[PDB]
């Protein structure tokens, strides 16, 4: 009914000092359509599995073991640079960050060596950081060394969005929800397929856009032939 | 053949002194496309009941309803912030901006405590804005003390935007141009829906993805099921 | 592995500073989609003419073309502001940057006077530009004066983008890859239709929304109905 | 020369791709007689792709001290029923494994067979668990 006024206190003061931080960065925006069909299905097959041993089994695994292959070919994505943008530093360990919406607010811990990590221990960690970000329980370590970021805004709603890189990182990915959409297959015809966009967004500095381009698609060709994956894993 | 060099002067100056004050704050984008067939044939069944009443009848006064009845839900929407960020004031009144082209060009004027206005209050001071507004006499009154805004940049052109925040606001709404698409009916078939996209920017020092997605989804929902704004009105 | 640290070195000293300029530069963004069943078709029937002729003819020429048009009627996009925004400058040659992907990165060439320019001629100078950028051997004079920028990054891939302004530009599109999806013609029925994304930044400081939108839909109806060009051509 | 059974070290460690890739070393050097010691020892199990000449099934003599060998025979399409009863084309192919009965016991050698072949039919199952 009135006017009202409040200071910004607590944890609340890290999410002005990071996006003020990120001013400094000059974003560059570049978007796609995913077509996750394949992957929808592939996902309906696993769950079971997946729920047998524990686990709940969502899409970020795959997406972030997608992301984590795109970024072996495309280092300079995992990559931080310093005050004046001099020097890069190429980051070795995929440490990626996962958004994730609380109760309490925006959190962001990340998931260690998702290089090193299969889809189901990703989707093990997912779970725990879930676990404990919901109950205020993340620690230090779960927080620090992120050196990438991914933001399913997609499990909430929206297509396209601009995300804003987290400093010291380069880059960031959004997620949109993943919608049925009528597109054609190779035959011409009209299909029922699953659709997801995705935003990411590149410290223009040292990033151009054919990077950002090309890591995009071997990302997508990954989620829309998961058989991709197979080809390189260990 | 020849370049010529002009100062800017007289109104245009303003929009130079808001958009360079918009570069303090880090925007936030996120965007969505919502399925707008109910409300266009809504807007038919009203508009001769409108018409007989002395009133042009858009979508806008829809969009506006559904905007502060979602300021309702997530008031820090309709908030400011100070120079260093470090108070939120949540301000009561609804008192939305409409960002309006007119021959001279770019204007602001805003409708005042939309909260308690019904869908045909809001068109008749929308009409009369639009009035003043292609005059070029809107006057102090209507100019200032706007919390929030809205971009119908669809009257003329466009799917996504990324539109730029009116200092000291927070958040603002750009709207794309009402297209039917082919889209799927719960029964699986291809129907003719139409189709408009929104696109968010807000201030990401104080709102998170999730405030801005699940407002996106309360004003969608409003707007896909005009019933449910229904529900709640008096 | 471990962490390797690096200097940015060479050309790369180019896209710090050019991009760090660009953050004085509050972007505003306006994309569409356009309709290019027709210009595909169009471009079909002449490929084998600009063959004869020693030209490779992509769509880049009309898109160029088309943007030129509409420099005649928005002269504003064409144009430069000084250090604090207080004159413009209306220039007077269309020289159009194409944003390029090289071997050793990003590079920005223009096609000179592209107002008095053919669509053929066009070709031809893309053409030489493509030739000097990959052997690396752009000179100084294919890299100056530029007035405005082009990006086809959909050569690569994409949809939408968020594309940085090159100053002292004041507006850049970036055009995202062509795809056949379901759409209604007049008559309702779903067809294929040959759809580009398109998404436009400019300097909100002196050009808005309403500004940005009527040139893109008059590029747009040059590129739905390329006989529109015939019109003014000489 | 006749026959040869070179094996792949640590499969375990290996991917699909650097697989295929020893492979290819071994079957050049196979072929030229140039296989070495290296390549020819330390054996632990062995596969028969008998089924690149012909064959359904086979009774394939395991390799001492090797505990287990399986043949594989050649793909071919048969008549198979869907998950609706409709008849299919379906690429099939035999599988025969030999084993030391003195230690293994049939439920084993099915239980693993059962395992190799859903990760064969399903391939997105080894996905799950690849690094
Ligand atoms: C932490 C987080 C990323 C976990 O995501 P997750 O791995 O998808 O796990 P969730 O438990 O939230 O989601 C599981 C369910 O939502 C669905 N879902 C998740 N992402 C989806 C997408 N993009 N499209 C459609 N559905 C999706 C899953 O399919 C699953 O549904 P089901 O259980 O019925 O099979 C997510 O909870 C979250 O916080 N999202 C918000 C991120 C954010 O705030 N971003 C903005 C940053 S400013
Ligand atoms: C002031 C303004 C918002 C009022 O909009 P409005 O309430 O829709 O009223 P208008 O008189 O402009 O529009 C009326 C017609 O356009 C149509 N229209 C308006 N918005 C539309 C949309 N988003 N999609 C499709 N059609 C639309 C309406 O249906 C109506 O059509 P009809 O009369 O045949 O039924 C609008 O005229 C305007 O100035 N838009 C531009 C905003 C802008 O410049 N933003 C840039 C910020 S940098
Ligand atoms: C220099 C450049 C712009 C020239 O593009 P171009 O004139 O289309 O010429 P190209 O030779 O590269 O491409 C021609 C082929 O690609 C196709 N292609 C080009 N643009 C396309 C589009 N946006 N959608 C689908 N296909 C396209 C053309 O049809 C042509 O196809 P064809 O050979 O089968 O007939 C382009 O090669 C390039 O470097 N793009 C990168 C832009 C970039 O880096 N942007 C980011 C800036 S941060
Ligand atoms: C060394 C060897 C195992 C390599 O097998 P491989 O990895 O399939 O490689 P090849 O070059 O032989 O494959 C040739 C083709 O035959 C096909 N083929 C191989 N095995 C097949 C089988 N199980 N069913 C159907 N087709 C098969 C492959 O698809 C490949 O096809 P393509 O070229 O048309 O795409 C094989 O060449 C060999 O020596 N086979 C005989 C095994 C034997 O002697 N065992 C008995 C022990 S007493
Ligand atoms: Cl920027
Ligand atoms: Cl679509
Ligand atoms: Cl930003
Ligand atoms: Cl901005």
């Amino acid at each position: 009914g009135k006017d009202r006024t409040e200071p910004v206190k607590g944890f609340h003061k890290a999410m002005v000092k990071t996006m003020s931080a990120a001013l400094k960065i000059p974003h560059f925006g570049y978007c796609d359509e995913v077509d996750l069909t394949e992957l929808v299905k592939l996902r309906e097959e696993l769950k079971p599995i997946a729920f047998a041993r524990g686990i709940k089994l969502s899409f970020m695994p795959f997406f972030l073991k997608a992301a984590s292959l795109g970024l072996l070919q495309f280092p300079i994505l995992n990559a931080s640079v310093d005050e004046n943008c001099q020097n890069i530093t190429y980051k070795a360990s995929h440490n990626i960050g996962i958004a994730m919406d609380t109760e309490q607010g925006l959190i962001v811990p990340n998931v260690k060596n998702v290089q090193i990590r299969s889809i189901f221990e990703i989707a093990t960690e997912l779970n725990r950081l879930q676990k404990l970000g919901s109950a205020g329980q993340l620690s230090t370590n779960d927080l620090i060394g992120g050196t990438f970021t991914l933001s399913n805004i997609g499990s909430i709603g929206g297509t396209y969005a601009k995300p804003v890189i987290l400093p010291p990182e380069v880059a960031i990915g959004a997620l949109g929800t993943i919608k049925a959409l009528p597109r054609f297959n190779e035959k011409g015809e009209v299909c029922k397929a699953q659709i997801m966009n995705v935003s990411w967004s590149a410290d223009h500095r040292i990033i151009d856009g054919a990077t950002v381009s090309r890591f995009s698609n071997l990302w997508k060709s990954y989620l829309e032939n998961p058989a991709f994956m197979l080809l390189d894993l260990k």
